[PDB]
């Protein structure tokens, strides 16, 4: 009314459920009253206290009964395994971010969305066709507020997407194939062993390999960039650091283009989702950043033979930071608009 | 004459047991059972990523394995008394899985289709006696149907622990192994299943403390020793590859060099000792279950009191492998 | 007055204190000198693989850069006798090298057109005073030529092996600190210049033994502990950020309990205490010298004697770093 | 030309690529090294060569003696000389040096190795000018005539790229083409962060706890390979936290529509003894220690095609190190052999 605080839960206290936390600390418009994952709040509390890749949490954090309180404020804290079984709304929760990695479909999502339950689902990963795909600063003026659930995309895609749209808006794409070099994630397995998904790949150790895999995030682009549909495809190579990630995209344009224009039109298309940079950095030099997508001058590069072009672009993410940073945005959004 | 091992659990013990199986004659695998796809084990069977490629050839076929060109059946039984040890000649079982870690759970392996004894990769309990091999199976009279194997840890610790004991006499001590990281590490900060917030941690990123028990229970293995060590775990970001270090006081006086001839006197199929400057590297793969490394001993002397210490390098997985395989083929035989 | 410093050697311990002493009203470094250019220099102050991004702005300039608004010249002279700290004003050098840690070497830079004193960034021999920052800097009285800092291992290590001598009296004791992997060791496999066969080997692949002679030597930081410690490292893959282990006998029996509550009445600006299970990550870039671990404590009572084993964190970069510049302002402050 | 036939081989610099040449020449019938240079300490070379971080322990016993090394009960000189025209090689039997030191990358730099008492011919370990040959052995070793003094056996990512881009070109021609190398860290990077002597402000950066974008020749200088695409092929590289192992991707239009199927075929077809094919889903630790200098991985294939224009990807394995090494130790034998 006068002063709109919209209430959200996070199911999934994982790296994105506990940075998303961390960033909706100084987020006027949103607070999380509820978190549910496995575990006790012992465990949830010393994991938002005590962070590896992302440092020390900004402020105090004391476990008490059933949740523990976040400089002062309690967030209660449940341990269901069912989205069906979380009583959501006895904490006025609105909007639930899942963050679990099991729930990302429309069908799966909506498990949350019920009398006792939340209104609304952001999805913290791809959640199918079916579901609208937000990029913030790329696409986010195709939610109107009415959407049940909606999706904040894969860190990937955030990243490749408004280095693509920039390439699109300003040349004209053909096609392009992305190899995107990524920190290893809590999916793979962090010595040799089973993998529960199948996967014979992250089966591997994860800090001890350089592992190919699987990415969706350039053959569904056209869910945020309608005029790239089919057009991008891609793969992964995922190698031993715990966080830091880089998107190099190989495309041909539909205009005759040079380095210098090339970098000077993302340069134009930076803001605060898209990050420009022609510092020599390094994978480390990333982690932690609020851009989703940081273009990187440096390694570009326009290959001309026989009057044809391959043209090569390159942008770093944080995929844990950048990732929230754009999922938060996103989620203040949508909430300020809902309906 | 042949010793048929069944292999119940094809995790990191259970897969290495298999290979170093492969390359001592006289033992041999003649079952494996797991609960997962074995399109999967087999993939994870040829290729490992701290000891190597497989040794030779793996293929997938109905049933089991083609491994090296011979059939290995491949079964995916949950419940021991639903495996038939017996049809494939199994007289003892591996018993790697962790979900049968006592007399009366390990026992289910032996029935009117089963085996005839079996070693638990882990802890047993009370009336599972604790077997390093070469430093206590002299305690096996072939009339146990459950025996530990003991820990990692613990067969590295055993061997240079009754050596000082044998040697000099241990008053007390304390333990550390710098230890790589295993599997019930999270890959990053997550929530631990066991509720342990150390092992909680990203294992390939920090240097973790953990707790230990192979030292306050060596009195299982080396009796003399009851209640006279403790110890604890730094966990390091290597994926294999251990060192245990122990300092001890004694009952005699020492020098460094008595120390290191003491260890070498000791040196067996199990125990090695070298002189020289190695790093974990260069123990990832061995067969002892322990190496014990002489450049490292000190020997203080203040005012008259001396304290001692004793390092031992240890592949806690091949060479706790090793030691197990050793165990497998003796109680075996003992009959 | 500011007293005005130099940095010998813009290395990890370099770098680290130039960007501490941007936040030190009573010093500023107005000369650096190393072997490469200010290109270089600036992008490593800049970018940090463990401690972060710097907080401010440098830009490059001709012969040095600007930092936080200030010019800072930037020299390339291989040999100290010849780098002209006098032409900058320099009044105190921190010879962060690696390369000449001894009096007689570190003395090379006091000269007319040089430095007035030194500060090495290492232990720096017998014949140096050698202070831990806050268990005994009382021991400078500003006339001294060349001091020490000592070293990473040995800041952590003096507040609380002061602490067991106060409270209860070291009979003995072993130290291990599990260290992380430094640039003196090889990246991968190959000669080492030192002649280390340890530090020859794949730093960030390997467990690595190596000697340390913090525990020998802290007698000069704590004159009663002379001789009755001794110790070792293993060095491993993290790249900074670092635990130090000491069982010791005690000349009276006590409980954990007894041993806790001592360090944490020991606890001030150098030495922290903690009750939380942590782990390496958690000290990168703290200000503490040491800190105590409470969940590591043990004391062994077997036959009624006793074992003590008490933990300390340190992240030898930032740990050592910020121990280094309260003695450096300290010494700066009562320089005669 | 020894009369017992065996070629004899000198090793100038003992790094990696020098140990590890001399570690599989001891299995390679008929050829053996007789003498090593490297100004290094003997007693610090021998324990490198004995423990091997990435490549394991020696396959034998390794002792110092008087002016070199009893490896395996066979006494093998070394000697520490700074000058190439100061070693002897000619006194120990030596027709052929590997020159693994980095410092005489050049024809008249590397034929200081030739002289009255010296050598006969040199294999440089690195690209080596444009007097000098660069040989891929597999690919184009067909274009010495013995004639030769110096070549080049080109660099460990020529190695892995040349089959792959040769089977392209021979089967389906290329157009142009972009490669990405995702590469072990190496010892030209630091360790922790600090000042690189070549001036790289990336190769500065911490090797093992940083992905590190990096310049790479192998993919320009193509045409001292395969002249017909000279020119066609640019590159780069991403250095990543693995020790040893690395994987080569190439992005290329070609002459005609071709499907992952064909693609993968026409490498199959190429396979030799060094360039391998799999179909199994490795990851880079599989390929330590290998043999081949380049291993075609047929999971990682696309074909692309949109509005009828297709982008190919072809992407193949190589042990930066063994691969590397296991094409020298070719090259080296049979150049020595069309010598004579
Ligand atoms: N880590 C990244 O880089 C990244 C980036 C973008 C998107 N994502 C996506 O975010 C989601 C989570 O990824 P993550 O890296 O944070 O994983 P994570 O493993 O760190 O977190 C998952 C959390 O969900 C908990 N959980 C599992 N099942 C649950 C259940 N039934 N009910 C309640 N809690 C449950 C787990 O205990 C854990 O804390 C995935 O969909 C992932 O694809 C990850
Ligand atoms: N954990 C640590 O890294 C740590 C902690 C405490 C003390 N120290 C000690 O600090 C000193 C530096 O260690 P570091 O880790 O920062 O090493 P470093 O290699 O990062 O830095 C050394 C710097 O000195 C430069 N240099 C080398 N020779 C030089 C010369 N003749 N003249 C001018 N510059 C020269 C180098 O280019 C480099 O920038 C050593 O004495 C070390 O023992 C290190």
């Amino acid at each position: 009314s006068v002063d709109m605080v919209v209430k959200v839960g996070i199911n999934g206290f994982g790296r994105i459920g506990r940075l998303a936390f961390r960033r909706i600390q100084n987020v006027e418009g949103v607070e999380v009253t509820r978190i549910n994952d496995l575990t006790d709040p012992n465990m949830l509390a010393h994991l938002l206290k005590y962070d590896t890749t992302q440092g020390r949490f900004d402020g105090t954090v004391e476990v008490k009964e059933g949740g523990f309180e976040v400089n002062g404020q309690f967030v209660k804290v449940s341990a269901e395994r069912e989205p069906a079984n979380i009583d959501w709304a006895t904490d006025g929760v609105e909007i639930v971010l899942e963050a679990t990695g099991f729930f990302a479909s429309k069908e799966k999502a909506e498990q949350h969305i019920h009398e006792n339950g939340a209104k609304k689902v952001v999805i913290t990963a791809p959640g199918g066709n079916d579901v609208k795909t937000v990029v913030f600063n790329t696409n986010h003026d195709i939610l109107d507020g009415t959407e049940t659930v909606i999706s904040g995309a894969s860190c990937t895609t955030n990243c490749l997407a408004p280095m693509a749209k920039a390439l699109q808006d300003n040349f004209g794409v053909k096609q392009g194939l992305m190899t995107t070099i990524h920190a290893y994630t809590g999916d793979q397995m962090i010595l040799d062993g089973p993998h529960r998904g199948g996967d014979l790949r992250r089966a591997r150790a994860g800090a001890a390999n350089i592992v190919p895999n699987s990415t969706g995030a350039a053959k569904a682009i056209g869910l945020v960039i309608p005029e790239l549909n089919g057009k991008l495809d891609g793969a992964a190579q995922r190698v031993p650091v715990p966080t830091g990630s880089v998107t190099e995209l190989v495309a041909t344009l539909e205009k005759d283009v040079t380095v210098e224009e090339v970098n000077a039109a993302m340069k134009a298309a930076a803001n605060d989702s898209y990050g420009y940079t022609e510092d020599p950095i390094v994978s480390s030099d990333i982690v932690g950043i609020s851009y989703g997508s940081l273009f990187d001058a440096t390694q570009t590069k326009v290959q001309t033979v026989d009057g044809n072009q391959l043209v090569k672009v390159v942008s770093w993410y944080d995929n844990e930071m950048s990732y929230t940073s754009q999922l938060v945005r996103t989620l203040e959004y949508f909430a300020k608009i809902a309906k």
